[PDB]
């Protein structure tokens, strides 16, 4: 058991959602009540296709194992005809509910929907999107004094991080010096609410996620590029 | 100016010349000089490939212009016929000496024959293979109390990663406890020397060049590299 799969399932839970309640089909707008078990139909996975790319996907309406291994398939086509590499990941495995290989499959949408498209001043060819946004993490609290952004783990546990990136780009939202005496718990409630509240960002974390000796890597790189979206 | 383009020149050369060494025919075992200089020809660059893939090359004697470029032209043809992706190198920026376009060179040589080849259990396969080596060196030094791999830069500056890395490997070489306890000049000269005397690891870096606030990444990497080839 490593507590950050639980975080990880959580955090791309609330991302799946976030989207599927902007489908313009209501009988689309679904909730994921358990990752392992609410896109083994395939349904909610061509819903949430549909609202990332905009294209509308056929679907099968039927309910024997054969339409739900045909539905993964439709959506596992769609994304190799975009040029997205599936390794591995076979239609049974989404249909069977295997943890890893769902979890695999949801950051594979991440990264090529969301986290791909940065693009930052500074930036080599031979930069990986990752690097790109550490890169501009670094550049956005480059003036502020405790502070260093080392990597997507361990640099952000106390919430200053995030309070300074917000910080930077609006001043009028965060009182850094009450940053600087706060507890860890409350930099987090604070930014992640200030975020939220007045610049749109859906909470995908919770505090008590976050502040442990090792939160969990892609949780956190899938907030901040969060983040990274909703500043022009 | 930036120094670490000093330190990736002085990096490369170590590198070069210690192949060149080992080819098998006694008039191509030459010297590197400048690297800026002495791969103008073509045949240290043919020469290199050559102990590097053990195959034979043509060559062209002659010393004109046109011998120069036709060697030249021949080891990039024999590049892009192992496919590898060159691009924006001619001909003619290696035969007139270009600084930035002969690093590049050779780092595309470097990551293709050594780097390229590094595997280490629970890869993804979307995982570039600088990603191996960072994942690889954080599960080497996964027992060691205060360290930590966040980089090819920074995390490497004090020595005790190098120092761990061997360790873990021979641990009868290095004391542990001296390395927390030494500046990093020490830990790096140590580390260096013990790799190169009981393991055959050449000594590309120099302790100067890497204690520094921001080390030349790719020399770093090259040398990590021969660490890593020099494990079981």
């Amino acid at each position: 058991f490593d507590e950050r799969d639980r975080v990880q399932k959580k955090t791309f839970t609330k991302w799946v959602n976030k989207h599927l309640i902007k489908h313009w089909r209501a009988e689309a707008q679904r909730h994921i009540s358990d990752l392992y078990e609410d896109l083994r139909d395939g349904h909610n996975l061509i819903s949430l296709l549909e609202v990332l790319s905009g294209d509308s996907l056929p679907r099968e309406k039927g309910r024997m194992r054969f339409h739900k291994l045909q539905n993964v398939q439709i959506a596992l086509d769609y994304l190799r005809h975009r040029q997205v590499k599936l390794v591995n990941i076979r239609n049974d495995d989404i249909a069977d509910g295997n943890p890893k290989l769902t979890l695999g499959l949801i950051w594979t949408i991440i990264l090529h929907f969301q986290i791909s498209d940065i693009q930052v001043s500074g930036q080599s060819e031979d930069m990986t999107a990752k690097e790109k946004l550490l890169l501009w993490s670094q550049r956005m609290v480059e003036g502020y004094q405790g502070l260093r952004c080392d990597n997507f783990t361990t640099s952000w546990r106390d919430g200053r991080l995030f309070n300074a990136i917000i910080h930077r780009h609006k001043p009028m939202l965060i009182d850094m010096n009450k940053v600087y005496r706060q507890t860890n718990l409350e930099n987090l409630d604070q930014a992640f609410s200030v975020a939220e509240r007045d610049l749109g960002v859906t909470r995908l974390l919770d505090p008590e996620d976050v502040d442990v000796p090792q939160p969990d890597e892609k949780s956190i790189i899938t907030y901040v590029s969060s983040l990274y979206d909703a500043m022009p």
